[PDB]
């Protein structure tokens, strides 16, 4: 029983950011600034119901969601992009298969220990980020 995500959560690790942008069309002088950042995660989770607010000094995303509830997501300031996202449970994995123009996009969070791992991924690409409790 590690659904539970609530917490905020500093990064330590952020493998193949590069590439992960670079799969989603991001152009290089973005890319300059975005690799060079420690991101924030705050996740508000009651059940199967996330507020999440991913923050740095150069720009933050928020994105809410229900698990099982497929919604519109906009990925302002990212990649501008408009997909059908839907997050799942695969045991205690979070799941998100965001459905748009890129092939095989989406994201899986899970808690394993006193960390939470975040691995996105965009085509060929993965990017493996890990965050430690605050
Ligand atoms: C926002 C801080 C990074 C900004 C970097 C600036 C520009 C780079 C442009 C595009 C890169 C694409 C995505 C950024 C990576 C992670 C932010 C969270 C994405 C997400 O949905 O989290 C999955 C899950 O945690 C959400 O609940």
């Amino acid at each position: 029983m590690t659904r539970d995500q609530n917490g905020t959560w500093e990064m330590e690790s952020n493998e193949n950011f590069e590439g992960y942008m670079k799969a989603l069309d991001i152009d290089f002088a973005t890319r300059k600034i975005a690799v060079r950042l420690t991101q924030t995660k705050v996740i508000d989770q009651d059940g199967d119901n996330f507020k999440t607010k991913t923050t740095s000094t150069f720009r933050n995303y928020d994105v809410d969601f229900t698990v099982g509830v497929e919604f519109d997501e906009y990925t302002k300031s990212l990649d501008n992009r408009h997909v059908k996202a839907l997050v799942t449970w695969e045991g205690d994995v979070l799941v998100c298969v965001q459905k748009g123009e890129k092939e095989n996009r989406g994201w899986k969070q899970w808690i394993e220990g006193d960390k939470l791992y975040l691995e996105l991924t965009c085509g060929d690409q993965v990017c493996r980020q890990v965050f430690k409790k605050k």
